[PDB]
């Protein structure tokens, strides 16, 4: 037993190093150059790694895992006995992988055209039409187009893509796929732990809710806008509605107090995208944390390529388990929210460079809400004005309303993606479940969309649609509830570092910049990758093992005080009582 166990783990170790390279250079080349060449190669390479995967998954499932003496090699081959789509039949297989590969390029790929006119890509072009046009039409006209061109053209593959990965799921002793993919918390509590922290939420996202549909009601109309009812998903500065800082203009708390263009800033003074991803490279340092390799630099894609090439623009992180080349591929755009996108992605980085020495098998984040807090964390630092005045993207601080104002700019970020990043999942675990069938995709998806986040689409919707499909985690199959998960740990893990840091007074002024302390803690964590089971980790950087929605809750005390007593003297409605009105 102990002395097989201990050779298959070195043999699985030293093999996986080589197959999954070979798959992540090949992946990486579609990613970054969408051709018909490309994905062959990669449809190809899958099949190499699946032959893998199946030779030392079978092995691996003829060990007794619980009755071996070693943490460490239990523990590793009790997760090369899960195949994952390697579990499937080869024709499956190849019918799944097509599939994936179907839906990722053509979420890709797809443009909205004005008719003789001009076709308009998600990045940039719709992005900013979401962020910066005040007319209900034109956001309308952008909503509804991308939705009728992304969404629309995924639901074609989704019913079987549901079929196949939850037969993969089945295939490796899970229920189905939402089961699967939940057992990557190893928290037996987790549907109601993360019910409680959503819960927790509420008194803040309300009031903030509450506070923003009476801004957009002095905006838009009271013809259009319902005080006592969902907001109109198209109006929030974001295609999915998941942030509101683009519409902070609308919303300003002290109008008097007037805040620089951030994004003019960056441009005027000269900011790359190169330079967006030096700065974020500098805080880590500062922090005594690693810096990217060279290789990073020659290798990334930092920017949408101009040659011609068609691309995948969504923001990610790419570990090459060779211990040596990670890479960034990004569509980078210079602006403040970006810059904030890069921090999280160097965050994925530097979890790959601290965890590089362990067996592949543990060089995952603690969970995956670990691997997506990271860099959020200290992006959190570089938000503060007094930071981004050092960096000369703001004039100063320190009055109460420009504090206010600095609040407000926050939580339209942070507490308006609580109930968004809490949805996605809860759909497609009860997708996955077959509790939600294809017939009512798009009807449950709007049950949530209204019951979380009260919202209501701006034009009904009609058989056809799938507007699941217009987001990028769904066509490409990318697990959601780390998102949220993050959005509660970062908020704790701040709270620890700055206290490490010895910073003192509110938690919302606090910078780690520079801080050895919040450094060291922070790498002590990510070099335990997988190998712990993530309380471990928890306890590490905050003390404890829980997570926990009070170190949010602290941060914006002074928020949820200011917009209680303005939504108070204007008598609003917490909630959408109305929840039946669409616009
Ligand atoms: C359970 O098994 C794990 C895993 O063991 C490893 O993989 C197996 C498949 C097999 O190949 C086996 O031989 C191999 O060890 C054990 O975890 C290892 O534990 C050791 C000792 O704690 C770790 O040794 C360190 O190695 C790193 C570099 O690889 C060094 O940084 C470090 O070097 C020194 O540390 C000493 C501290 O005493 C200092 O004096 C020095 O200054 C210097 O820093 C260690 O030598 C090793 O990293 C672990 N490996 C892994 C992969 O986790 C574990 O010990 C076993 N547990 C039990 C209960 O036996
Ligand atoms: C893009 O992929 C094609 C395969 O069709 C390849 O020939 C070409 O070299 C690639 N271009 C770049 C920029 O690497
Ligand atoms: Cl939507
Ligand atoms: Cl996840
Ligand atoms: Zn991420």
């Amino acid at each position: 037993d102990e002395a097989e166990a201990s050779k298959f783990v070195e043999e699985y170790d030293r093999t996986s190093q080589v197959v999954w390279n070979e798959y992540a250079e090949a992946n990486w080349n579609y990613n970054t150059n969408i051709t018909t060449e490309t994905s062959k190669i990669l449809l190809q390479k899958n099949m190499q790694i699946a032959q893998h995967t199946l030779k030392y998954g079978t092995q691996a499932r003829k060990f007794d895992v619980n009755q071996l003496q070693n943490t460490t090699i239990k523990r590793i081959i009790k997760k090369v006995q899960d195949l994952e789509r390697a579990a499937l039949p080869a024709q499956e297989l190849e019918e799944y992988n097509k599939i994936l590969l179907d839906m990722e390029t053509t979420y890709s790929v797809a443009t909205v055209c004005h008719p003789q006119g001009s076709c308009l890509q998600l990045e940039p072009d719709l992005t900013n039409v979401m962020a910066t046009s005040r007319k209900y039409e034109d956001l309308l006209w952008a909503w509804e187009g991308w939705r009728d061109k992304a969404g629309r053209a995924i639901l074609q593959f989704y019913p079987k893509y549901v079929e196949l990965i939850n037969q993969a799921a089945r295939l490796n002793g899970y229920v189905d796929a939402g089961d699967s993919w939940r057992s990557m918390y190893e928290t037996p509590s987790l549907e109601q732990d993360l019910e409680r922290l959503f819960q927790e939420l509420q008194p803040l996202y309300l009031n903030l809710h509450a506070y923003v549909r009476r801004a957009l009601h002095r905006h838009y109309g009271a013809q259009h806008i319902n005080l006592e009812g969902p907001i109109p998903a198209h109006l929030l500065g974001n295609m999915w509605a998941q942030t509101w800082s683009n519409i902070y203009d609308l919303v300003v708390p002290f109008p008097s107090a007037p805040s620089m263009d951030t994004t003019e800033a960056m441009l005027k003074q000269g900011w790359t995208p190169r330079r967006m991803f030096k700065e974020a490279d500098d805080f880590f340092t500062s922090l005594g944390l690693l810096p990217v390799p060279p290789e990073f630099w020659q290798k990334s894609m930092l920017e949408k390529p101009t040659d011609g090439r068609e691309v995948v623009c969504h923001a990610s992180a790419w570990d090459f388990y060779n211990g040596k080349d990670f890479r960034i591929k990004q569509c980078t755009t210079v602006n403040l929210e970006d810059l904030v996108v890069a921090h999280h992605e160097m965050g994925h980085i530097q979890y790959f460079m601290q965890y590089k020495d362990l067996p592949v098998a543990l060089r995952e984040g603690a969970n995956p809400g670990f691997h997506e807090a990271i860099g959020d964390v200290l992006a959190l630092s570089v938000s503060t004005p007094k930071h981004l005045h050092s960096l000369n993207l703001l004039s100063s601080g320190g009055s109460d309303e420009h504090d206010i104002n600095f609040l407000m700019k926050m939580a339209l970020d942070k507490i308006a993606f609580i109930p968004f990043s809490y949805l996605v999942d809860q759909w497609r675990w009860r997708v996955f479940d077959g509790s939600i069938t294809k017939e009512n995709y798009n009807q449950e998806w709007w049950s949530l969309r209204l019951k979380y986040q009260g919202l209501c689409p701006p034009v009904p919707r009609t058989q056809g649609d799938f507007d699941p499909g217009a987001k990028f985690h769904i066509p490409s199959s990318v697990p959601y509830i780390r998102y949220f998960v993050s959005f509660i740990i970062q908020f704790q893990f701040h709270e620890a570092l700055c206290q490490a840091a010895g910073h003192t007074g509110p938690l919302h002024k606090c910078d780690i910049y520079q801080s050895k302390e919040a450094g060291q803690r922070l790498a002590t964590a990510m070099k335990l990758g997988f190998s712990r089971p993530w309380p471990e980790a928890m306890q590490l950087i905050t003390g404890q093992p829980q997570m926990s929605a009070s170190a949010m809750l602290s941060y914006f005390k002074p928020l949820l005080d200011w917009l209680r007593t303005e939504n108070e003297l204007h008598g609003e409605k917490l909630g959408w009582p109305q929840y039946n009105w669409t616009p």
